[PDB]
């Protein structure tokens, strides 16, 4: 996250961290048993790592638990990012509390214009690398669709979005894919790509949770 803030230990309650030796991605507990995150950070041995601030010590209210499938959405195209979603169960199922809680899947569509939540652990700087140990923060406004596909000609599709700020300095990052874009309470995108980080008139694009909300509560019923 550049241009964010330090969200608060257990803040973002619903917040996890894909780690395969290392972070590399972000994900959201959707219920006890099942994490959504981008089907670009798709990989294998993957632990989902719960009710966590700082990722690198432990401070006593995490929860570490293997996955044990990993579901790519069918339609995923890697070339294109265009369905960068994936469902992962995990082995075992996770204790809710305060810091361990699901965030629910939206029943609609969300605006141009409403506020959200961006979170991660990815890199905080525009220009050069910074990886941050505690979780950040971004709020951030969903853009027009038009503001959107004339930011990237010809890449968006009706299955992705995008938030942030035209004037750059604001945005997700290298780190955070995968990871929650919640507004009004549900959970609405998944950091998927962009140009660069806070570029200039290069929002960020994240995937379109809303168009997949059968396909979720389908598969994870089905599994
Ligand atoms: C597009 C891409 C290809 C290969 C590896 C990483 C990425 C990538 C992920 C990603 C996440 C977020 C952003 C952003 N500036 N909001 C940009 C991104 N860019
Ligand atoms: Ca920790």
């Amino acid at each position: 996250i550049v241009g964010g803030y330090t969200c608060g230990a257990n803040t973002v309650p619903y917040q996890v961290s894909l780690n395969s030796g290392y972070h590399f991605c972000g994900g959201s507990l959707i219920n006890s048993q099942w994490v959504v995150s981008a089907a670009h950070c798709y990989k294998s041995g993957i632990q989902v790592r719960l009710g966590e601030d700082n990722i690198n010590v432990v401070e006593g209210n995490e929860q570490f638990i293997s996955a044990s499938k990993s579901i790519v959405h069918p339609s995923y195209n890697s070339n294109t990012l265009n369905n960068d979603i994936m469902l992962i169960k995990l082995k075992s199922a996770a204790s809710l509390n305060s810091r361990v809680a699901s965030i629910s899947l939206p029943t609609s569509c969300a605006s141009a214009g409403t506020q959200c939540l961006i979170s991660g652990w990815g890199n905080t700087k525009s220009s050069g690398t910074s990886y941050p140990d505690v979780l950040k923060c971004l709020k951030a406004p969903i853009l027009s669709d038009s503001s959107c596909k004339s930011a990237y000609p010809g890449q968006i599709t009706s299955n992705m979005f995008c938030a942030g700020y035209l004037e750059g300095g604001k945005d997700s990052c290298q780190g955070d894919s995968g990871g929650p874009v919640v507004c009004s309470g549900k959970l609405q995108g998944i950091v998927s790509w962009g140009s660069g980080c806070a570029q200039k008139n290069k929002p960020g694009v994240y995937t379109k949770v809303c168009n997949y909300v059968s396909w979720i509560k389908q598969t994870i019923a089905s599994n």
